[PDB]
């Protein structure tokens, strides 16, 4: 066990790989919807640089969770990362919802992620993700919500 | 339910709305407080401002309170707002001592309200109110607990 | 009676005092409509703002009200703050017609109360309703007209 | 009872009370740790920094404690200081060894007081450790961790 | 065919997909052996620092080739990322050599797809490798090969 | 024997080391001092910061003199810190003339190392005794009076 860890539940440890897993997923799923946006017979700029910037999010998520789990004296291991559920993504409306509802997974495995914590009595880990995630999360599926309310007023 | 909503409690949402209630009648309170001050015949200006400007803090709490329902995916629910217990406040020390008890209640609703989070497993709500509420409380009433220390020592 | 009190009307201290109470239930119906606007499923944040500014425009109304009641003697007497009209508020004409109701009701009670004050022949009082709040009024229900028109030329 | 106090277990009062003591004891070990690696037959000025710095840091940490304990209405009760375990801390690497053996103690401390808090359902508590710290010590613990691994390279 | 395809074969459009494919791998390698040396029981921040720029080049790298791709009017297709070679990368030296090779098959896809577009006749694509690519994969290889002898120097 | 020792006394490196007990004492004495005054049924944040900083300049104090006991190739040794001689510290009187008592007992410390010195034929002793401790004594106590005398005259 590392000289340094300490109270870090080697579930809890696990399960962090997994959600770096999910967290290069995502981005990769980002990465995808933005250059789809940026193809010649699709052409809208913001959606494009909207997505692309998400994928960069996705990325800091990841760099964050791989930099505690060495805090914490926890090892990481990676796994292969799924391509992307699509390989065309339809209309603004249409990947705004694919969007969604993958923040709605992410922050699904958050919840359960801080759920697992709190199990293990890890309120270091509790501390980690309310400061860097859990409102972030929030706060981004809001923003998605109005885009998309927003969204289906266009042509009325 | 609203496209956004996630781990948030019907029985949360309902609170949120009451404590909205209880802040709106707070700042209320601190309005009624801060103009008796101004009285010709009473003629505090420290003491008006003090109460003023936590008229303002509450106003403050509530509001953050009504953004945070929204980006929750709840709804406001607004209900008449008490008059304030008194039309007349008393000597700075009788006002300072009406201030530390609505404080206390505000403190026990917030308590209240986190211990709800809490049963409902709510960790978002968990960190808004220790971000933006529990400590702001706690500082509050130390500096109004201080105030009344020295009142009492006038004439001495 | 208070030592600095000269020409002041009891009954317009009451007017006074029933009409910071109907600027108070103004700033509530704002605040209302500002929340209602912020929804993930009305997702408005122009309006939103819009309505916010004019719950801080009411509350400066009050409070302006109040420090007037102060400076000739009379005395703030508070009572409960009625609840909204409406629970949720439609759309945005629905809304801004719904406002510049409110605002014909608010001039309605100034015209009042300097017809009250002219009676009693109290120029004082004139001359702080002509400075701080009839033309205010008069601009603000112009911006309303103006937006309504706007508003209803959409979809043609 | 304090006119402030408000959720504040006795039980915490007394455990915070204790902390401070195990903050002070550990103070006056970095203080012991700074002025062996200053000696002229040991002369290693950046070791010596390294834990002089570190005496502060575990000032501030008792001072907040201290700090808080009174926001609380608690009462800060003061034992003996026990002196450090050794009078000789043998070469840099024995040294950062005795260091994170304290910081981990420190840090079982912390741990054990959240645990007391969260039985006590005391939130305030617990954004205060979180915040001040938890993620203060894994830094920590983390840094000299590091340092051990690199004094130990040293001779390869 | 898209609108703007003019001269892009479909052999190029493929080979741009895989090589995004490699690059995207290389890029995961490159997170791995950053975050391994960030490790406490390797601390080499250094190291550390140095592979992880080079993930952030490597990103770079497949940005530029799916900007490219949508300029010619090819299109993006994903497949999933393999992990990386290894959980544990052993010392400085073993991640050096293996930074190396993945450079060397890196600069040989290029080499391979700067073939097909000669073999295609395709000096867009030739003009772009040879801009963003080719010389910066020879100064990226020299400078390996420069750190791994001297890394071979110490001790000696 | 240390290779820098020259003309010390090993009866003024024990002195050296007994005051320096002495100084931790006392600072610590100031700690309680400080956090009493700090309680909300005392808050008297003045006479808090009075007694914090004199805890800071008990600090410098035992820093100076373990300096200085390296410098002269003596050899620090630590021994447990008495807790300070009350809990609860009275009026502000009651406390300035505890810790005027506490100056004048350190003062004499000061005195009888000077005198040991002395007899010792010890000039760097005294200069350092001179140019760091004797004034800043004199004048700390002079400080003191004058602040007896003053509360004195509050009531009158």
């Amino acid at each position: 066990s590392s000289q340094i860890r300490q109270n870090y539940s080697t579930d809890v440890e696990a399960a962090v790989n997994s959600l770096v897993n999910l967290y290069l997923q995502a981005s990769y799923t980002y990465l995808s919807l933005g250059f789809y946006f940026d193809r010649d017979d699709v052409a809208l700029e913001g959606v494009s640089h909207f997505f692309r910037e998400l994928a960069e999010e996705k990325r800091e998520g990841y760099e964050r969770l791989l930099k505690m789990q060495n805090q914490r004296g926890g090892r990481a291991l990676f796994q292969d990362i799924k391509k992307p559920a699509e390989d065309e993504w339809g209309k603004t409306p249409d990947a705004m919802k694919a969007a969604m509802a993958l923040e709605k997974k992410l922050n699904q495995a958050l919840l359960d992620l801080h759920a697992l914590g709190s199990a293990r009595t890890d309120p270091h880990l509790c501390d980690f993700l309310e400061t860097h995630f859990l409102d972030e999360e929030v706060k981004l599926i809001k923003k998605m919500g109005d885009h998309l309310t927003n969204l289906h007023r266009l042509g009325g």
